[PDB]
């Protein structure tokens, strides 16, 4: 099975969709989580954190990391979606896009990889989407934030390989595609296999979890 | 032989490196060339030069509204802005983060909402956007520069399929920054590969990715 007991383990994105079921699949695998969100019962330890605001990631993660022994998983779920042409996108929605779905997990990765190294080991897995995949009339931005995501990722699982840490992604969707769309309950499995030491030979990866609509890509 | 005689062609970065070296080429091919770019500071430039902050959404807006306001036809589009900031990244400044985002996807980002609706008005054209090898292959020192260019291929992918409808091709270069095999590649050579899929040759070619590095990314 899947098997977390006693793990310290961050998922942003905690408060609803992915990041939650996420959280919570986690609990139930007997891990130590701490859930952080814009905003917020919880059977997880909660704090606020808004992943684009690069000096509240500074104070909230140096905190934490005084009182951790190691950090065994961090899960990178924050992120928004806004759509529109190419050329009728507000420029407000240009820029979050780009500051919660790139810039979150820039912030993030600052403020943990020294962890990583010093602990060796662990791992990391990072929400992309089918978008960074393939053109997608209408994300536009939504895609190329998350392209971005994706190439930050894995030149930090790169940079992070030689301390024993694997790094890797999960894309979910946003006779083809094959049943209904996955729902985040089956994104959070993914997730936690990826995690897991079942996927100790698994690095740089990315599974698109869409039910095929990418044909591969 | 590579001809764009009477063709109106935009290049952004045209104040030196890649944007330099196309607009100069396309000036020999006897295009009407207008380079964008921050600074102009070489001792010659052979083309109109229109000095603006390409990431500054106002400024491109103001500029490029008066600039269709006098041509009929933007025949070509050369996205070739970009900055190379280099760092571990956990050690990357705010500085060198946001300006890498703002330079090298934001950019282009401008150019496209101010150019798509004469692309579609006009029914056809050719976009060319210079990304980085560095978009296709993790490489150290590089997090947030190949990110960017990640960011950038994929925003030109899409308008690629966003125009494709009105007859617009649109493609990229990657750059680099017995494998690789040669030299590295001098800015003239890369715009060579440019004008080639700007021009009439590369009719059926569109959504494609040229990597030019010596064949460093094996394939990828
Ligand atoms: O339980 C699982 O979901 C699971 C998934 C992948 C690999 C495993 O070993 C598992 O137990
Ligand atoms: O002259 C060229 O560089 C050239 C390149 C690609 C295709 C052609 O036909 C050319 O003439
Ligand atoms: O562009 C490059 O970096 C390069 C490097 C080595 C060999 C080449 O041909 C190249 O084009
Ligand atoms: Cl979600
Ligand atoms: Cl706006
Ligand atoms: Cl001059």
């Amino acid at each position: 099975g899947l098997d977390f007991h006693g793990q310290t383990v961050w998922v942003t994105g905690a408060g609803k969709g992915i990041g939650y079921a996420t959280a919570l699949a986690f609990v139930e695998a007997g891990a130590n989580v701490t859930g952080f969100d814009l905003a917020f019962g919880y059977p997880f330890a909660t704090e606020m954190l808004d992943v684009a605001d690069a000096d509240q990631v500074r104070d909230v993660c140096a905190r934490l990391l005084n009182d951790i022994e190691r950090l065994d998983v961090l899960v990178n779920a924050a992120g928004i979606l806004r759509m529109g042409a190419t050329d009728q996108l507000s420029a407000e929605d240009w820029q979050q896009t780009f500051a919660v779905n790139v810039g979150g997990a820039f912030n993030l990765f600052q403020q943990t990889m020294a962890q990583f190294r010093r602990q060796r080991g662990g791992a990391i897995v990072t929400v992309a989407s089918d978008a960074a995949h393939t053109p997608r009339i209408g994300m536009s931005a939504y895609g190329a934030s998350k392209a971005a995501l994706k190439s930050l990722a894995l030149t930090v699982g790169l940079e992070l390989a030689g301390s024993g840490v694997r790094c890797n992604l999960v894309s979910p969707g946003s006779g083809i595609p094959l049943g209904k769309i996955a729902r985040p309950q089956e994104i959070a499995n993914t997730i936690l296999f990826l995690a897991s030491s079942h996927a100790s030979h698994i690095t740089l990866q990315d599974i698109v979890v869409d039910g095929g609509s990418t044909l591969g890509a």
